[PDB]
């Protein structure tokens, strides 16, 4: 066969990814992925956003005829990034880059009408020379980039992105989870502690939960949290971490923020 297994990448319920060595292309290393039997719409999506080779977004090598699918490899994700950096941490202007690279993979899938969902520092490669890129998205558990529309069940649009893209800046800067829930409601209350308490007409109709559910007061200092940060980053941050999708910052304007001058 093309392409010999050598060792399990992770365990999603997506299913399971393998990384291959593919001895027809120089015993390069690829990240192998199998579908089961709009999925087919889903593949077409993947192919044409393929097309661009947009340089934050995982490469696609291959489709296979039930259907395999062949990626580039990277050897680690941004988790794996984190936990080995040496103290103090981060470069202030590396978490900038990578910030900016996250934003413009972004902006390239918003605009392509896709939608991630699921980001968060486990699905976020980093590349050997430095280079960040964006995987497992446009395909049919960790609530601690969940966005607050999607804990409440309400909306799913492209804002959910620039909520995940918040909670991995400030931990950038932590090397540590911004909130660490363990349910939809506990993920929530956790948010609702930092951010505080939206006002009545930001707070989504028709929902389960109300907003009279929570008593997350005031707004603590974003500072308090994350320890290091700048004003213009402290900005940003606060424009991404926003409760209302709708105020939210999108992925095009926070590649414009003077944090990025
Ligand atoms: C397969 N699909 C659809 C993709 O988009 C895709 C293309 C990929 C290319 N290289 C990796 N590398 C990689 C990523 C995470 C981890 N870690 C797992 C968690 N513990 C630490 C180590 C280890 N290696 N993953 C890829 N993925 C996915 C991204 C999430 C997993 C599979």
């Amino acid at each position: 066969q093309q392409y010999e297994c050598v060792a399990e990448i992770g365990e999603g319920a997506y299913g399971k990814v393998f990384k291959a060595r593919d001895l027809k292309n120089g015993g390069r290393f690829v990240a192998l992925k199998r579908v089961r039997v709009s999925t087919i719409r889903e593949v077409a999506v993947l192919r044409h956003l393929e097309t661009f080779e947009h340089p934050n977004v995982v490469r696609l090598f291959d489709v296979c005829t039930k259907l395999t699918l062949v990626f580039e490899h990277v050897d680690q994700d941004l988790t794996t990034y984190l936990d080995k950096v040496p103290e103090p941490g981060v470069p202030t202007e590396t978490i900038k880059d990578m910030m900016f690279q996250l934003l413009r993979g972004l902006d390239f899938l918003h605009s392509h009408r896709v939608v991630h969902r699921d980001l968060k520092p486990q699905n976020i490669l980093v590349t050997s020379s430095g280079q960040i890129k964006l995987a497992d998205f446009g395909l049919a558990v960790t609530l601690w980039y969940r966005a607050p529309e999607v804990l409440l069940q309400s909306s799913y649009a492209t804002p959910v992105d620039l909520w995940s893209v918040g909670c991995i800046f400030a931990e950038m800067f932590r090397r540590k989870p911004l909130f660490r829930g363990s349910s939809d409601v506990d993920q929530l209350g956790k948010i609702l502690d930092v951010i505080g308490l939206p006002g009545e007409e930001d707070w989504p109709r028709d929902v389960a939960l109300p907003r009279q559910a929570f008593h997350s007061k005031s707004a603590q200092p974003i500072e308090k949290f994350v320890t290091d940060i700048d004003e213009l980053g402290k900005d940003l941050l606060l424009k991404c971490l926003t409760f209302n999708p709708a105020k939210r910052i999108s992925a095009y304007s926070a590649l414009s923020h003077p944090y990025f001058q």
